[PDB]
């Protein structure tokens, strides 16, 4: 009974995006980062059982194109990470993605791999590490567009895509047993490009 745990969804909106002012200094130059989507938060990506000890590993869905270093401004990251470029579907384009703890001092923490926690980040570096017992796991979610190659002027549709999956670990075995799983999503939407002379 006390493993009554639902999932919820985290996304990011292509809508967020900045449109994209392309300067001649760098028309030619990939792969660049190109806008940060607005960054989104969940108290509950998983909520609803007895309390317990968590931690949440995200597994990302999207075919790997390549990898870059970045800093996110949204989050205040010290340092830069390397992250992998994931293609969505469209030419000329792919994203980054970073996540974190609810807690807003958590750190962003890049994905890179197959498999990394989220929160806490100190389970990549200790496998018995867990949050302490509560009742929910949340996350923070980033994303990051990126030009690989050149792009249009005009608006450019993105798809919805799944991002990837943060699974549910805890210290009572029946809860960890369940492997629960919850979406990690780009909404889409258009972006717009503008070249500059």
């Amino acid at each position: 009974g006390p493993d009554d745990y639902v999932p919820s969804q985290i996304a990011v909106n292509t809508s967020t995006l900045p449109g994209v002012v392309i300067g001649p200094a760098d028309a030619h130059t990939y792969p660049r980062v190109i806008g940060e989507l607005a960054g989104t938060s969940n108290q509950y990506v998983f909520n609803g059982g007895a309390i317990a000890l968590m931690r949440g590993k995200f597994t990302p869905a999207l075919p790997k194109i390549g990898s870059i270093t970045y800093t996110f401004h949204q989050g205040n990251s010290r340092d830069s990470s390397d992250f992998d470029i994931y293609d969505i579907g469209v030419s000329g384009l792919g994203i980054i993605i970073g996540m974190a703890g609810y807690w807003p001092a958590t750190p962003l923490v890049p994905i890179n791999s197959s498999g990394i926690y989220i929160d806490p980040v100190g389970a990549n570096t200790n496998p018995n590490t867990y949050n302490g017992a509560t009742a929910s796991f949340g996350a923070r979610l980033f994303v990051a567009f990126v030009a690989t190659g050149r792009l249009p002027n005009g608006y450019i549709t993105i798809p919805t895509r799944q991002l990837g999956t943060i699974l549910l670990e805890a210290k009572r075995t029946s809860l960890n047993n369940k492997g629960l799983t919850a979406p990690v999503m780009l909404n889409g939407g258009r972006i717009q490009v503008q070249s500059q002379t």
